[PDB]
C-alpha cells in the first residue's frame, strides 16, 4: 500500500518549498495495520537509511518488529515522489511525498527543519527553514519583502 502526505499552508512571497537533502527526517507515528498499536514515540524515516527486504521487494527506509503483536512492519520512503509546495497551491492540500507501506501506516506528521523555499520573483534561497512551530518569517534583501509560510497543516490520504 502506497499512501500520500499532503500539506497546507499560507504562503508569502514564497514558492519551490521543500524537502532537501537525503538527510531530511520525516517525523511520523505510525500504526501497525494488524493490531491497530500506534507507538507513543515520534519517530523519524529517511532516505540515507535503507534496507534490504526479502523476496524481490526491493527496499525499505525503516522495518521494525511490532512491539505487540510482533509482525515485521517496513515503510519505505519513495523518492521520487518527493513534491515542491509552490505559490500556484497556496492554501490547498498538496502531495509532497509518498510512503511505500507494508503492514505499516503514518498517521501523524511533525514537520521540522530542512526544509526549502526560494524568493517568489527574486529567487533568493531560503536553506534550512524549520517548520516546527508551523509558522516561519524571513526578509528577502533582494525583493525588498517579507517571506512567510503560515498556518502548516497536513493530512494523509490514500494512493
Ligand atoms: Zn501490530
Amino acid at each position: 500500500g502506497k499512501i500520500a502526505l499532503q500539506l497546507k499552508a499560507t504562503l508569502e512571497n514564497i514558492t519551490n518549498l521543500r524537502p532537501v537533502g537525503e538527510d531530511f527526517r520525516w517525523y511520523l507515528k505510525m500504526k501497525c495495520g494488524n493490531c491497530g498499536e500506534i507507538s507513543d514515540k515520534w519517530q523519524y524515516i529517511r532516505l540515507m537509511d535503507s534496507v534490504a527486504l526479502k523476496g524481490g521487494r526491493g527496499s525499505a527506509s525503516m522495518v521494525q518488529k511490532c512491539k505487540l503483536c510482533a509482525r515485521e512492519n517496513s515503510i519505505e520512503i519513495l523518492s521520487s515522489t518527493i513534491k515542491p509546495y509552490n505559490a500556484e497551491d497556496n492554501e490547498n492540500f498538496k502531495t509532497i511525498v509518498e510512503f511505500e507501506c507494508r503492514g505499516l501506516e503514518p498517521v501523524d506528521f511533525q514537520p521540522q527543519a530542512g526544509f526549502a523555499a526560494e524568493g517568489v520573483e527574486s529567487g533568493t534561497a531560503f536553506s534550512d527553514i524549520n517548520l516546527q512551530e508551523k509558522d516561519w518569517t524571513d526578509y528577502d534583501e533582494k525583493a525588498q519583502e517579507s517571506v512567510g509560510i503560515y498556518e502548516v497543516t497536513h493530512q494523509f490520504v490514500k494512493c
